[PDB]
Order: C-alpha cells, then sequence, then structure tokens
C-alpha cells in the first residue's frame, strides 16, 4: 500500500502547537491518574501500539490510518489499558476536530515524552483516517514472555535494528505494568523520561519470580521490575553493549530515542518532497505556559 501524507487543509506549525499545548495542559491537569503517575506513560504506550502494528512487507498497519479508533484494534488484548489514553485524547479531538486520528495519537506520544522532560521528538503531520476494513488484525504487537532472539526478530518487521530496539525499550523507564492489563505486576513507577531503565538493568539485583498471575518476571528488592523481554537486553551480548552505552550517556540515549521514536511513528508513510519539514514543538515550560 502507499500512504501519502496529506496536510490537514490549511494547517501549519501554529495549529499543531495549539494541539500540543492542549494535550500538555491536560497532562498537567489530570495528575491523579494511575496513582499520580498521570497520563504521560499511557500516551507513549498508545503512540507505540498504534504504530507497532506496521508490517514493512506489505505496509499494512502503522500509524497512518488511525485505525485504533475501530473496535477490532481498540479491543486487541495487547492494547488493554490503552482505552484510558484514548479517553484522555477525546476532548482534545473534539476541540480540534480537524486533526486526523493518527496525527492525534502520535502527537499525544510526542507531547508526553517532551512534557516528561524527554528529548525533543520532531513530528510530521498528514496521517489520514482510513476505513474500518484497513484495521490490522490482532496479534502484531509483541509478547513479553520471550527472549532476545524473539525481540530481535520481532522488530525486524518494523525495520528496527539492535540500537533502535534498545533505544526504544528505554521507554520502559516510564509508568508501570498492571496485572489486569497484561498479567505483569508493577509497583512503583516514574513519570520523568530518563535513561534509568538501563541503569536499573545493570545495577539492580534481579530475581526471577512468579507473579500473582502465574507469569515470570524479574524483580528487585528495591521494588523494581523487568519483563522477560526487558531482561533479555542484558542476556544477549549485542544488546548488553548498547544498554551499557545508554546507561553511561544520557544525551546519546536521548538523541537515539528521538530518532527511533520518530521513525516508529512515521513508518509506512510517504512524505511528498514538498511536504513541510518536521515540526519541533516547544514545551509548555519553554513557552512560559
Ligand atoms: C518487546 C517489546 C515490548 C513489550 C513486550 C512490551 C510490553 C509491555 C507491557 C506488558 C506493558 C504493561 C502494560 C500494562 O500492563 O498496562 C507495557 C507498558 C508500557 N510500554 Fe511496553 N513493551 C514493549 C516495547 C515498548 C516500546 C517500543 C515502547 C515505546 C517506545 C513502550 C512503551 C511502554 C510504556 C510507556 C508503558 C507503560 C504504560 C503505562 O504505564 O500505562 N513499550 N509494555
Amino acid at each position: 500500500l502507499v500512504h501519502v501524507a496529506s496536510v490537514e487543509k490549511g494547517r501549519s506549525y501554529e495549529d499543531f502547537q495549539k494541539v500540543y499545548n492542549a494535550i500538555a495542559l491536560k497532562l498537567r491537569e489530570d495528575d491523579e491518574y494511575d496513582n499520580y503517575i498521570g497520563y504521560g506513560p499511557v500516551l507513549v504506550r498508545l503512540a507505540w501500539h498504534i504504530s507497532g502494528t506496521w508490517d514493512k512487507h506489505d505496509n499494512t498497519g502503522g500509524s497512518y490510518g488511525g485505525t485504533y479508533r475501530f473496535k477490532k484494534e481498540f479491543n486487541d488484548p495487547s492494547n488493554a489499558g490503552l482505552q484510558n489514553g484514548f479517553k484522555f485524547l477525546e476532548p482534545i479531538h473534539k476541540e480540534f476536530p480537524w486533526i486526523s486520528s493518527g496525527d492525534l495519537f502520535s502527537l499525544g506520544g510526542v507531547t508526553a515524552v517532551q512534557e516528561m522532560q524527554g528529548p525533543k521528538i520532531p513530528w510530521r503531520c498528514g496521517r489520514v483516517d482510513t476505513p474500518e476494513d484497513t484495521t490490522p488484525d490482532n496479534g502484531r504487537l509483541p509478547d513479553a514472555d520471550k527472549d532476545a532472539g524473539y525481540v530481535r526478530t520481532f522488530f525486524q518487521r518494523l525495520n528496527m535494528n539492535d540500537r533502535e530496539v534498545v533505544a526504544l525499550m528505554g521507554a520502559h523507564a516510564l509508568g508501570k505494568t498492571h496485572l489486569k492489563n497484561s498479567g505483569y505486576e508493577g509497583g512503583g513507577a516514574n513519570n520523568v523520561f530518563t535513561n534509568e531503565f538501563y541503569l536499573n538493568l545493570l545495577n539492580e539485583d534481579w530475581k526471577l519470580e512468579k507473579n500473582d498471575a502465574n507469569n515470570e518476571q524479574w524483580d528487585s528488592k528495591s521494588g523494581y521490575m523487568m519483563l522477560p523481554t526487558d531482561y533479555s537486553l542484558i542476556q544477549d551480548p549485542k544488546y548488553l553493549s548498547i544498554v551499557k552505552e545508554y546507561a553511561n550517556d544520557q544525551d546519546k540515549f536521548f538523541k537515539d530515542f528521538s530518532k527511533a521514536f520518530e521513525k516508529l511513528l512515521e513508518n509506512g508513510i510517504t512524505f511528498p518532497k514538498d511536504a513541510p519539514s518536521p515540526f519541533i514543538f516547544k514545551t509548555l515550560e519553554e513557552q512560559g505556559l
């Protein structure tokens, strides 16, 4: 399939900065969500899951068509919990009805990363809502009870290499698992974007335990947890080298995450040669708002 980005009619940077601001102000306002984590991490997870359905082989799935809005995808077991992100964005969509669904879901992720003190993520508009029959079947998102070889093969479908996979996974510094969503038990959580995922992988004393859903996960006495696929990044020697790199260089992690996350959000989209350049949105803080 070819999906050509089409700018929402007459819109420019200032329009999208307004949408960014509305999302950011609501992120600040709705601070109580999920035991005071706020909506930042679930917005990042939503932007990833609406993108992570992409298949490079036939260009099905991906963020372009906004298909998460349709019941098949909305009800994917892999997406359990994401309804909260969708509900958060609903009033934003209603205030700015001109923005496409894929643009809104992906921008929500960019906004959340930046507002949580993450790197700037350049972002491009022009995703166009596609019909219900374009919604990808369930089962394209990854399982957590797997090893490094699984992770590496899985991400080849999204055209991501080892460095991109390790960078993207640093998002698991954010938020938590919820037993009722995924069968993984979380505890403490953070809503500030840092490279701490890599530091925790290397520095904590991990114990392989069974949780209350009878699934294995790696736990530390500090109350930290890792999925088996997280832990695989220190079991595989190629992933381990990159983990160490990011643990020792915050700026390099930020730069690599920004590139990979934009790429993830743009996979499947053809941008015309005279499309606008990617937008870099100012944070609320930078605007004095
Ligand atoms: C091997 C690949 C991955 C697997 C198996 C995986 C699995 C999971 C699972 C099981 C959860 C818990 C969901 C819940 O119980 O609420 C989760 C949460 C999350 N994921 Fe991943 N994930 C992967 C990659 C990624 C990527 C690439 C990103 C973004 C760059 C990401 C961002 C997040 C975030 C921010 C959360 C927390 C959401 C919240 O706190 O509500 N994940 N992931």
